[PDB]
């Protein structure tokens, strides 16, 4: 239950993520600087749409806009709909997800570097924010939890800051 964009995003260890910036566009490194995702708006003046983007410049998932709808790779088709996030925090429903029972769920604050994120249907922690041109947090994604799936709500949840 922890793959959501693809399964070659699930590591067996605990992986820390974090915010480096030089607006939309960052990049999120592992705790050592490598680059995991770069995040960008892909058109210039249109703020609808964010992409994250593999080291190869590969997209990973497009985001479009209190609802974002996730698709794959560069994306914004609806059959390639991985997910929607409905703005305690955010609630997240599986593009399958016909109903209102959301498959993940984002709690505790921003602004505090607490959030959480839980898997809907056992409420087991699947990320956790820490408080530490790099934001002052990292986010543990636990192992075999879809970690470009915890990028993009990371990205959603700046958007909602920003």
């Amino acid at each position: 239950g922890g793959v959501v964009v693809d399964p070659k995003y699930c590591a067996p260890y605990p992986i820390d993520m974090a915010i480096v910036r030089k607006d939309g566009n960052f990049v999120i490194t592992d705790v050592n600087g490598n680059l995991l995702f770069k995040v960008k708006e892909p058109v210039f003046g249109l703020h609808d749409k964010r992409v994250l983007l593999d080291g190869s410049g590969t997209p990973v998932v497009t985001l479009r806009e209190d609802r974002w709808q996730v698709f794959r790779g560069g994306s914004t088709d609806q059959r390639d709909l991985l997910y929607t996030v409905k703005r305690t925090k955010l609630d997240v429903f599986l593009g399958h997800n016909k109903d209102k029972r959301c498959d993940f769920r984002v709690k505790g604050s921003w602004l505090e570097r607490s959030c959480v994120v839980y898997a809907g249907e056992s409420d087991a922690i699947v990320a956790q924010m820490h408080r530490k041109g790099k934001d002052n947090f990292s986010v543990t994604v636990y192992p075999n939890v879809d970690y470009a799936f915890i990028a993009s709500l990371v990205v959603i949840l700046d958007d909602v800051n920003r």
